């Protein structure tokens, strides 16, 4: 009976985001089109994360905003066939009241982390993190292990699950660099809290490893009373190892509020029907949805649609050849998309801006991981980065595992793909892949580096 109870409590969370978005569209007097504008969804999603964040950086990152009791951003309206941008300012107390009213009195912080994860996934598909890796002394080819790297600093347990091996390594390495340059970083009251933060991140990263030797190496890193070069080296060693010996990184398909809003509006009872982020529910919901996006004059709308599709399905870090078989169209690496980002900057010219319908559908659905061996080669930059390296018996054990798994390539995991009509997953399809296609989203990447406006 517990399986249906998880579905009901997740559905209850979804339904509250839906009712909240409907009430917000209503307050703002947004049309059906404006309500389904993904830029409007972002502003409303951020408004409620900002109303509960209270400048702690738990659900959001904002530039310091003007009046602490007020929050807002850009709402876009179609006046006389043209898109206009307006800066709204809503009372944080009032936003919190609408959020709680939408969730039948409950605080529903799971609804907030759900929207925060959606933002993180959209950032993982939009902006590059290569210069950030270089600044921490890390190999920029660790770009494929950067799940949830734009998450806000105080994102708790809900953020930890979706973070990658490289994200945890980058975070822990930044602390070790501060301790190396300044011993006072591990002293006093600040040092006591940083030590507990360090031990927490170590156990979160350790939990992500799936071998005995990698977890045992994380114990050595964690027990180190004064972290220095030897801890940085082990962490980067384990990050290189995570390119072949894949870790346990939770990938959550979190949709925008302008997807949950219309489904709730049409009477879908998410609490009663149940909802699961794993499987058909997000794919089925995107088939029954209609979302729009503001687009720039030189952007391809099929490319803007792919970026949003990848963000919806938390697919930025998946093998492109796998995503192409599931979507039914060829999914291109970020360096081949002629699009620059969903969010409209304050300095952009709205007079040239147009709108387009986002293609968020998929040929097949699939589930998060007598069979036929269906292999996919490791990408060229993955093998060079993973085999870039002082000595230990756990290091030789990890090297032995990395060298024996390497010729085996990446086998597709799970029992095939499913037609959208097959809701019970009883008729799997053979997944074919054109092994000549790149396979990594970040190959030849030219996307803007992540920055807070
Ligand atoms: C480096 O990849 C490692 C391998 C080769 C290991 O074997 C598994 C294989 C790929 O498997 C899948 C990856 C992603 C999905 C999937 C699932 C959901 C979901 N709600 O459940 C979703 O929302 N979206 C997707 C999508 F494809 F779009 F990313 C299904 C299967 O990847």
């Amino acid at each position: 009976q517990n399986a249906t109870e998880i579905r009901a409590s997740v559905g209850k969370m979804i339904g509250g985001i839906g009712r909240f978005y409907i009430q917000m569209c209503t307050e703002l007097k947004l049309s059906d089109y404006e309500g389904r504008l993904i830029q409007n969804s972002l502003t409303i999603e951020r408004m409620v994360l900002s109303a509960f964040d209270e400048r702690r950086n738990k659900y959001l990152e904002e530039h310091p905003g003007k009046d602490p009791k007020k929050t807002g951003g850009p709402i876009y309206r179609r006046v006389n066939g043209k898109w206009m941008r307006e800066l709204i300012l809503y009372d944080k107390e009032e936003i919190r009241r609408i959020w709680r009213q939408a969730n039948n009195g409950d605080d529903a912080t799971a609804g907030l982390t759900h929207m925060m994860i959606w933002h993180s996934n959209l950032n993982d598909a939009t902006y590059q993190r290569t210069r950030a890796l270089v600044r921490t002394g890390m190999d920029p080819r660790m770009c494929s292990l950067m799940q949830g790297s734009t998450l806000p600093r105080r994102s708790g347990a809900a953020g930890a699950a979706v973070k990658g091996v490289g994200t945890m390594v980058m975070e822990l390495v930044r602390m070790i660099k501060r301790g190396i340059n300044d011993r006072n970083f591990w002293r006093g009251e600040n040092g006591r809290k940083t030590r507990i933060a360090y031990e927490r991140m170590c156990n979160i990263l350790k939990g992500k490893f799936q071998t005995a030797a990698q977890k045992a190496m994380m114990d050595q890193v964690r027990e180190s009373r004064n972290p220095g070069n030897a801890e940085f080296e082990d962490l980067t060693f384990l990050a290189r190892s995570a390119l072949i010996l894949r870790g346990s990184v939770a990938h959550k398909s979190c949709l925008p509020a302008c997807v949950y809003g219309p489904a709730v509006a049409s009477g879908y009872d998410f609490e009663r029907e149940g909802y699961s982020l794993v499987g058909i529910d997000p794919f089925r919901l995107l088939q029954n949805s209609q979302v729009y996006s503001l687009i720039r004059p030189n952007e391809n709308p099929a490319h803007k649609s792919q970026l949003v599709w990848m963000a919806c399905h938390s697919a930025a870090f998946e093998d492109l050849r796998v995503l192409s078989f599931i979507k039914g169209t060829k999914v291109l690496p970020r360096g081949k998309l002629s699009t620059r980002g969903v969010q409209i900057a304050s300095n952009e010219n709205m007079e040239t801006m147009e709108s387009s319908t986002l293609e968020l559908r998929s040929r097949y659905w699939a589930i998060r991981t007598f069979s036929v061996q269906r292999n996919l080669p490791f990408d060229r930059t993955t093998i060079m980065a993973a085999f870039n390296g002082r000595t230990s018996d756990m290091r030789t054990e990890i090297i032995r595992m990395m060298e024996s798994a390497r010729p085996e390539d990446v086998s597709f995991q799970g029992r095939g793909v499913f037609e959208l009509s097959d809701e019970k997953a009883a008729s799997p399809i053979v997944p074919s892949f054109d092994m000549s296609n790149e396979g990594s989203y970040f190959f030849g990447d030219n996307a803007e580096e992540y920055d807070n406006h």
